[PDB]
């Protein structure tokens, strides 16, 4: 489907099998002054607003939606599970603004009916700097599907935001739309295996008993890495710069401040284990020097008609860094792979420990990054989406998605991918 995007075809993207010479914005330059000041028209019977994340009640009809809508199908029999505390981290990033939270409700019930949000970052996309913004959460209600209304959403957010001078974003998406810059598959790591089958999100292959199943995915309960530990604000300058060494490798980043990466890592104080949301790591060595660093993200899911179960813990790899192979000059020399695929190994296998023993279920994670190269050996399993990268208003040529053309997880180029969205 090229030509049948009513929408898209309309919008300032990528076309499909494009071939980029020259990367850059597509729209000729704007000033926020050839922006409207009014926000867009909407369907009589409905209204925009703008959800303030420090209010409980508004930010609670957000996560009310999307949990009550971002399944397609009501006899999935689990949905998302998003709280106060999982938007307070990912909607208050420093720069943030209330006006950029959207949502749109119904003028007579005040009902919560659609949503999407922006958040300022700088994108660095093969070196060159653009500021721009990351689109998510977009969620229209089950009862305003195939209405058209996203298209609504989408234009009044890039009015919002061109208004502020800032003309580019990145989003990401499991269908196929204009010509995705990059396309990644997700894994699943078992850490509880038993009750993923329980509430049928796992197999039991021909051949197999429910035995084998959970010793082969049985976990140790202690880490292995030497000098790994929680991260703290006394390892922020150091952890940053080795973050940011590390990350330079890849085409796709964003272009984090020492405060954005600060407010990313380190959660709120004060919550208790089964409501954080970012788990950071770091490995430090006898000389206080820190070598290694590696995140992942909790987003749970509420179970339906399980009389055992009534959520499942979804722990989600996030970002990382090791200076494994600072040593060779070529990320692709044999012998920087090799030094790399070992370290990644041993601290993605504590990160699954770490995950288990912070009642997460399953461990997910993309085959963007360095990913492939401990993918398959950690047993994260082949999933069934896929997942699409975009950017407005900007064109780039094709970044490598860590996949083989028949999707199994391209071990020796890896990924150019060094963005995680949410
Ligand atoms: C510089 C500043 C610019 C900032 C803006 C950046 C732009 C990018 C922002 C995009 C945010 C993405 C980041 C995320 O949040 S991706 C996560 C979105 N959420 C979910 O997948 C879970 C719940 N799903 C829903 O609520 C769906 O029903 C949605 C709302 C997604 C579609 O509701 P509906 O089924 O009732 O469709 P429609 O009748 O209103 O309208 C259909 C039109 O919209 C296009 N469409 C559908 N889904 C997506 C999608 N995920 N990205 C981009 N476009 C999408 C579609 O191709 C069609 O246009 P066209 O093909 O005919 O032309």
């Amino acid at each position: 489907a090229m030509k049948d995007h009513k929408f898209w075809r309309t919008q300032p993207v990528k076309d499909f099998d494009e071939k980029v010479v020259e990367e850059g914005p597509i729209d000729k330059p704007k000033t926020p002054e050839d922006i409207s000041d009014k926000p867009l028209p909407l369907l009589s019977s409905f209204e925009w607003c703008s959800i303030d994340v420090d209010n409980k009640k508004q930010l609670e009809d957000v996560f009310v939606l999307l949990n009550e809508n971002y399944v397609e199908d009501r006899d999935a029999g689990f949905r998302f599970n998003y709280t106060k505390e999982f938007f307070n981290w990912a909607l208050k990033s420093p720069g943030w603004k209330k006006d950029w939270h959207i949502g749109v409700r119904v003028k007579e019930t005040q009902k919560l009916v659609a949503f999407i949000s922006a958040i300022p970052v700088t994108l660095g996309v093969r070196g060159k700097q653009v500021p721009s913004v990351e689109i998510n959460f977009l969620c229209v209600h089950k009862q305003l599907r195939s209405k058209r209304l996203t298209p609504v959403l989408i234009k009044e957010i890039t009015r919002r935001v061109n208004k502020c001078d800032i003309w580019h974003a990145l989003y990401t998406a499991g269908i196929v739309l204009p010509a995705p810059v990059s396309t990644c598959r997700y894994t699943h790591r078992p850490l509880n295996w038993k009750k993923l089958y329980e509430v049928d999100f796992t197999g039991l292959p021909d051949g197999h008993t429910e035995e084998d199943m959970i010793a082969e995915n049985a976990l140790p309960a202690k880490t292995k890495t030497a000098g790994l530990r929680k991260l703290k604000k006394e390892d922020i300058d150091q952890v940053f710069e080795l973050f940011k060494r590390y990350q330079s490798r890849f085409e796709l980043i964003q272009i984090f401040t020492k405060e954005e990466f600060e407010h990313n890592f380190i959660g709120e104080e004060s919550l208790p284990l089964d409501k954080q949301v970012i788990f950071s790591y770091v490995v430090e060595q006898p000389d206080g020097k820190i070598t290694d660093f590696f995140s992942f993200y909790s987003l749970p899911f509420t179970i339906l008609n399980n009389t055992k179960y009534k959520d499942l813990g979804i722990g989600y790899l996030y970002y990382y860094a090791t200076d494994a192979d600072f040593q060779f000059k070529d990320r692709f020399d044999p012998k920087a792979t090799k030094a790399l695929k070992t370290r990644l190994c041993e601290l993605i296998y504590d990160a699954c420990i770490l995950a288990k023993n912070a009642n997460m279920d399953v461990f997910n994670a993309l085959t963007s990054q360095d990913n492939t190269l401990f993918l398959d050996d950690l047993k994260f399993g082949p999933g069934d989406g896929f997942l699409n990268f975009y950017l407005f208003n900007y064109r780039a040529k094709p970044i490598t998605g860590g996949l083989n053309p028949d999707n199994s997880n391209d071990i020796k180029r890896r990924s150019n991918v060094g963005v995680v969205m949410l």
